[PDB]
């Protein structure tokens, strides 16, 4: 098997979150034809990949990752048609397009799931995971085992029927199939994968890529939260005894079969077990998205917030970026997606007009310079910030965010601290800043559409909208579109280079170097602080040539980098 893999490993990746992204029917929910007349300004970023979210049949609970028909599209997204002339409205115009593959679980209005749930002898019950209660010391029903949903309560929901519980990592209505059960496979190879690669898409985004298989005993998870019942078990169902075994069957069942490229959510934390993914020696999977960047300022487990570590955060940028150079593997790099806070609120300044503009510029260094397939979300190239303080709890409608503000009133019996503090770890990085409509414009909702939103437009799009940037030399939008020029024009260090970190125990400058096999090499310096820093590259490089600074190389100081400064240098 020789490829074609320059296309993805060099390509960018804009992510387009099908509701919110653009409504052309005046119903406040986004659409394909909205996508299909939007694409010439996907192309005009820089993209050359565009990775579309949930849009098949879908009861919404989980926003399109609780799928009810894999072979069907979400109504109000439009037709199956319309499915079909996105994929060729891409192509048209030199635009790649990827599904999200979701098959670790089902609706549970699947048509699988009516037949599985109905009795205990239908012919596919064991398609998903059903196990018999277990009774406690005074005669109560208990689950299996203490496994928390990622949504919050227990794992196992009660089917008063069948008298047995069915197991959900993710919502009660996002019912896990059980991947011990060949036929369940060949239902899933057939439908959710081949049908779609049969209609000309170029590759997938893997949801939970590793917890597909569940080791047999089904143990407890360990006390990862000190004192509390019920445990996450992600740590014990990652990378599971059938794993390897699904993945190494859908490359030569699928994926190798067809010119595409698939990327995987959630990577293991030691690189020989990731090599287990990504090294084309295994034929398995192309890349990886590790959780580790996006850890740095909270822990979802605990639903805590806290200072990101600079050290830590070297450290964690340098342990995926070993990939690209030294091994046959390959890795990702993204600050944004549809399960995150927005980045300039989460890692440079927010406050002003002018610190969003200063701050999306320096994130654009930051990811413009890691090696590997570059990924953007929807409204990351003009700095659209995180939802601020005034909007209400009411206005996230996101799941995770109910949920978890749901348990804490009812955990705290409506402890009115508790509920701010839940707030404020909400407005920080809940799902739902990354889900409010894309700005276009400074009209009635930033031009996203005539009606009323499906979810609230962040208030600050009066300043930030495309509309507002795409003549303007100075914008963020303009920054981006040159900063993926210069990726391309250097991709044998930017794209391809091997990196390696200077001045380790700096808490203020993170400083790396770029080197390409050919010879080249660059040096990357960026301030995350908000006060001037005395910065010297002659310590750190014998010769070096400034290429860009994120405030303009006539605003860089020799012998300082200011508040929120990052700078390219050629060295060597
Ligand atoms: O499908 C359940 C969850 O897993 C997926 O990986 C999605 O990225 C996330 O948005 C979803 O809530
Ligand atoms: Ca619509």
């Amino acid at each position: 098997q020789e490829r074609n893999t320059a296309w993805w490993r060099e390509g960018t990746v804009y992510q387009v979150y099908p509701s919110s992204f653009k409504d052309s029917n005046g119903d406040g929910i986004g659409d394909i034809p909205g996508i299909i007349s939007k694409l010439d300004y996907i192309k005009s970023v820089g993209t050359d990949i565009v990775w579309l979210s949930p849009h098949y049949k879908s009861p919404q609970v989980d926003m399109g990752y609780d799928i009810s028909d894999y072979k069907a599209i979400h109504e109000p997204y439009g037709t199956f048609d319309d499915c079909i002339k996105l994929i060729q409205e891409c192509h048209d115009r030199g635009l790649k397009i990827i599904f999200d593959l979701v098959v670790n679980h089902t609706s549970d209005q699947h048509e699988w799931f009516k037949q599985s749930r109905s009795s205990k002898s239908n012919a596919k019950r064991d398609w998903y995971i059903w196990k018999p209660a277990k009774y406690d010391e005074q005669g109560n029903r208990i689950p299996p085992n203490n496994w928390e949903s990622y949504f919050g309560g227990s794992a196992w929901e009660w089917d008063e029927e069948t008298q047995e519980y069915y197991l959900h990592l993710f919502a009660k209505e996002q019912p896990d199939i059980n991947w011990r059960n060949l036929q369940a496979r060949e239902a899933i190879y057939k439908d959710a994968i081949l049908f779609w690669l049969d209609r000309g898409i170029d590759g997938f985004r893997i949801d939970t890529v590793q917890i597909y298989s569940k080791p047999e005993d089904f143990p407890d998870a360990p006390e990862r939260v000190p004192g509390q019942k019920l445990q996450n078990p992600s740590i014990i169902v990652e990378t599971g005894p059938q794993l390897h075994e699904i993945l190494q069957e859908m490359n030569r069942k699928a994926f190798s079969k067809y010119d595409i490229m698939t990327v995987g959510e959630g990577s293991p934390p030691s690189l020989e077990k990731t090599l287990e993914y990504v090294s084309s020696s295994r034929h398995e999977i192309d890349m990886l998205f590790s959780f580790d960047f996006g850890a740095l300022d909270h822990r979802e487990i605990a639903h805590t917030l806290n200072d990101i570590d600079m050290v830590e955060m070297k450290e964690t940028v340098y342990r995926w970026q070993r990939l690209v150079g030294k091994t046959d593997g390959w890795t990702t790099f993204f600050l944004e997606n549809h399960d995150s806070g927005r980045s300039i609120s989460r890692f440079a300044s927010d406050a002003t007009p002018e610190a969003r503009n200063r701050s999306t510029k320096f994130l654009a260094v930051l990811q413009a310079t890691m090696s590997g397939t570059l990924y953007l979300y929807q409204g990351q190239e003009i700095g659209i910030p995180n939802l601020p303080d005034e909007v209400p709890i009411e206005e996230y409608k996101d799941v995770n965010s109910i949920n978890y503000y749901n348990a804490v009133k009812e955990d705290t019996k409506n402890d009115p601290d508790a509920l701010k503090k839940a707030k404020k770890y909400l407005q920080k990085v809940a799902r739902d800043h990354a889900r409010s409509p894309m700005q276009w414009d400074a009209s009635k909702h930033s031009g996203f559409t005539d009606g009323e939103p499906w979810m609230i437009v962040n208030p600050i799009y009066p300043e930030v909208n495309v509309a507002a940037q795409e003549w303007d030399a100075d914008s963020g939008l303009n920054f981006w579109r040159h900063i993926l020029k210069f990726r391309r024009q250097h991709k044998d260090v930017m794209v391809y280079g091997t990196l390696e970190v200077l001045d380790k125990e700096n808490t203020k400058v993170f400083t790396f170097t770029k080197a390409s096999e050919s010879g080249r090499t660059f040096l990357v310096a960026l301030n995350f602080t908000d006060k001037a820093v005395d910065y010297d590259v002659d310590q750190f490089a014998s010769k070096s040539t400034l290429l860009l600074s994120s405030i303009g190389n006539v605003h860089h100081k020799s012998g300082s980098l200011q508040p929120l400064e990052a700078v390219i240098f050629e060295i060597h």
